[PDB]
C-alpha cells in the first residue's frame, strides 16, 4: 500500500492536497476573522523549540520552497466549494456564507518569509490575519512530511514494508485497547504533525472500521468530505491571542477572554459552543466568567492534567448551579492511550466527554524501523504590530515575547 | 489500462456504479413525475428489437439477476445528494427541490419480472411511475456490459490489450475529423448502449481532450460530476407516451402531446424548452399545437433524417415568422461521424446545432478483435392500465399493441 508509494518516489511529489487539507477550526476562525476583523494585521512564525539538532540540516532548502510554492498554487475545487455550502457540519446547516465561500473560492495562500540561520528556518507570513491564519497547518505539514521523505530516502522497499507494518501494528494495538471502552468518544487530530497524508487517511480508516460510533470523525476537513466523517473543530488559542494583543486598556484585556466567545456566539451555535479558557490561565477565567458562560455546551481544558483540569471546570458547573451531566469535557492535546483510558474511567457518568487523538496517532513511528521527534510550532507573533502572546495553564510554558508575557502575568495573575 | 481490468477481474463484480449512473434527463422526469404524476403506474419492459441473436445465449441469467438485485441495494451517496443539491446546472441554481431530494434520498430500485423465452430475457418493472422510470438505463447497462463480458471471457491479456489498443486509436481518429469542425457542439449520450463504464470513461476523455470547447458535457450525472462537465439532457418520449395513454376523453388524447409540455414548462424553462414532436408524428404535432411552442428555445428531430427533419421544423419557424438562427436543434438519434459532418455543413450558421453522440462513440468496436451489436430498449409499456404506444417518424418502427398503433396512427394520420 503506502510503502510502496514512498519507494515509487520524475515530478513534483505534493505534500498538501489541496486547501481544505487543514483542520476544521481553522475555516471556523477564518469566516469568524474574514466577518469581525478583516481589517486585523497578524504574523504567523515557524518555531523549532527543539534546538537541539538543527532542522536546516534534514530539510533541502529549495526542496521547502517547492513545496510551499506549491501550496500558493491550490484553489477551492468546484466540488469543494458546493460540499462546504451544502454540507451539514455541527448538525447545522450552512455554517458557511455563500459570501464567506465566494471570497475563498478565490483565495490563495500569500507571499512568506524563509530564510536559514543556525540549522534552522525561519518561515514567517505577514498580511491580514484573514489572509495568513490558512498558513499555519500547510507549513507544519510541508515541513513533517519533509523531514519524515528525507529521512527514509535511503531505505529500500523491503525497508519500507516492515517500517509501515511495524506502525499499522503498533497502531492497531491501541484500537483494541480503547475498543474497551464504547462509551468513548474519539476524533482525529493529527494533521497538524502527521507522519504524512496517505498515513494518516490510514489510520483514520482505521479508527472507524476498529471502533466504529466511538470514532466521531476528523478535524481535516479532506479526509472527512472523502471519507464521509464529521469535521471536528471549533476553535484555538489564536483567537484569545490575537484578541487580547488588540486591547488597548486593562477594561478590554480583562475582558478579551470573554470578548471572544461573543464574537464567536455571533456566527455558530449548539455543539460549537465550546470554550477554551487556559489562554491566560483557566483560573483566572473561571473567576471573572459571566454566568451566560455556564450555558454553553462544554469546556477544553488544554494545558492542564486532564483530571485536574476537568474537575475544576465541573466545580465550576456546580457553583453556577449546572448539570455537569449535561456538558461535555473535550480533552485534546498529546494524550496517549493510557491517559485517555485513565481519564475516561475517571469523569464516566459524571460528565460527556469526547478525546481529541493527535501526534500519538498520526506520528509513531518510535520502535518501528528495523528517527527524530521534534517539537515543531507556527502560533501568531504578533496582531497590528503587537506582541501575542500565551500564559496557559502552567505560566512556566508561557509563548511569545518575554516581557509581554510578563505583562500578562502580572495581569491576570496565576493560580498558586 | 482496461484491458488488465478486464483480465483480473472471488466476489460479485457489480456494473452499476450509482443511482446516479445514469442520464441526466431521466433525474428531470423524474422529479416532474415527482410532483405532476405521483400516482400514476406505469410498467417498462425490456425488449430485444433483434430476432437473430439470443441473449440468453449470451449471458448468464444468474449473473444477470445479481447484477439486477445489487443495483437495487444501491442509494444516493451523501456527496451525491450535497452535488445534486448545490450544483449549477442548465444555469440555475437547486433545481431539485429539498423535497424531491429527501425523498431520492430514500429511494431505491423496485422489484423486477425476469422470465427465459425463446432463447430472449424478458424484464418487466412493475409499479408508480416514479418507482421504475429509473429502471431503464441501469438495466440497459447491465445487460449490455455482460454481452462485453461474456464476449471477452476467452480472449486472454494480449489479445484484450491489442483489441482496446485498436478501440481507442479508432476512436482518436474520429477525433481527429471532429476537430476540423471547431464550431460543432457535441456531448456524450452513450451511457445505456457504453460497451462499459471505464471505456466510456475513456471515450469522454479523450473528447474532451480532442475537441475542445467543441465538447459540451455528458448525460451521465455520475460523470459529470465526478469531471466537472455539464450535465447534459431535457425530456424524452416516456412524458408523451404516459399522458397519451392515460388520457380517455378523444378530446384529451389530442391534448396529451402538448400538455406535456405546459407540464415539463412548469417546472423547468431557459434552454430546457426543448420540444420533442415526434412522438406521434412531427407533422401532426406541427398542423396543431398552439402558438407558444414556437417561443421554446428549440426542437430535437429523433425519427427522422437529421437534413429532412432539421429542415421540416425550421420551415415551421419561418411561417412562424421566428427567427431559426435564434433557435436550436439537437441531433442524438445515433448518428457517426459522417452523418454529424454532414448534418453540420448542411445547416451550419443558420441555426444552433447540438449533437448528442450515443452508440457510435462508447460502443464501437466493428473490427478491434485479433458478438455482433443488437438494438435493445425498455420503454414504457403500459400506464395504470392502458397501452403505451409510440407512432414515431417512420411507421415501420412503431412500438406497442399493433391494435392502439393503428388507432393512434388513424387519430393523428401519417406524413409520407
Amino acid at each position: 500500500m503506502t510503502k510502496t508509494d514512498i519507494a515509487t518516489r520524475w515530478k513534483l511529489d505534493p505534500i498538501v492536497r489541496s486547501l481544505i487539507d487543514t483542520d476544521f477550526y481553522k475555516l471556523l476562525m477564518l469566516q469568524m476573522i474574514w466577518k469581525l476583523y478583516p481589517e486585523v494585521d497578524a504574523t504567523f512564525s515557524l518555531i523549532n523549540r527543539t534546538k537541539t539538532v538543527r532542522l536546516a540540516e534534514e530539510i533541502d532548502e529549495m526542496e521547502l520552497r517547492e513545496q510551499l510554492d506549491h501550496a500558493r498554487t491550490l484553489r477551492l475545487s468546484k466540488k469543494e466549494n458546493i460540499w462546504l455550502a451544502g454540507n451539514t457540519f455541527y448538525g447545522r446547516s450552512q455554517i458557511f456564507e455563500p459570501e464567506f465561500l465566494s471570497w475563498l473560492s478565490s483565495y490563495q495562500l500569500p507571499e512568506y518569509e524563509l530564510f536559514k540561520r543556525d540549522g534552522q528556518y525561519e518561515l514567517n507570513f505577514h498580511g491580514r490575519w484573514m489572509d495568513t491564519t490558512l498558513w499555519e497547518i500547510p507549513a507544519l505539514s510541508i515541513i513533517n512530511e519533509l523531514r519524515s521523505r528525507s529521512a527514509m530516502r535511503s531505505l529500500g522497499y523491503f525497508t519500507l514494508d516492515v517500517l509501515y507494518a511495524r506502525a499499522k501494528a503498533k497502531m492497531w494495538e491501541k484500537v483494541e485497547r480503547l475498543r474497551e471502552l464504547p462509551g468513548l468518544r474519539i476524533s482525529d487530530f493529527g494533521t497538524r504533525r502527521r507522519h504524512s497524508f496517505l498515513w494518516q487517511r490510514w489510520c483514520v480508516e482505521a479508527l472507524k472500521e476498529g471502533i466504529g460510533p466511538a470514532f466521531t470523525g476528523t478535524s481535516n476537513v479532506l479526509l472527512a468530505m472523502d471519507s464521509d466523517l464529521e469535521a471536528v473543530g471549533t476553535n484555538a488559542h489564536e483567537l484569545p491571542m490575537v484578541v487580547a494583543a488588540l486591547a488597548q486598556t486593562n477594561e478590554e484585556l480583562a475582558a478579551a477572554p470573554y470578548q471572544v466567545l461573543k464574537d464567536w456566539n455571533r456566527l455558530y451555535g449548539g455543539n460549537l459552543l465550546i470554550v477554551l479558557p487556559d489562554a491566560f490561565g483557566t483560573a483566572a477565567f473561571l473567576r471573572n466568567a459571566p454566568e451566560w458562560v455556564a450555558d454553553w455546551t462544554g469546556f477544553r481544558p488544554d494545558s492542564a492534567p486532564p483530571i485536574e483540569g476537568g474537575e475544576k471546570i465541573i466545580e465550576w458547573w456546580r457553583k453556577m448551579g449546572r448539570d455537569p451531566r449535561t456538558k461535555m469535557l473535550i480533552f485534546s492535546d498529546g494524550l496517549d492511550v493510557d491517559a485517555i483510558v485513565d481519564t475516561y474511567r475517571h469523569f464516566e457518568g459524571r460528565v460527556r466527554m469526547s478525546f481529541g487523538w493527535g501526534t500519538n496517532l498520526t506520528n509513531d513511528f518510535a520502535g518501528c524501523a528495523p528517527l527524530k521527534p521534534i517539537s515543531i510550532v507556527c502560533k501568531v507573533s504578533d496582531a497590528n504590530g503587537r506582541p501575542a502572546v500565551k500564559l496557559s495553564d502552567n505560566p512556566q510554558k508561557a509563548t511569545g515575547d518575554p516581557a509581554e508575557v510578563e505583562r500578562y502575568l502580572k495581569f491576570f495573575g496565576e493560580e498558586d
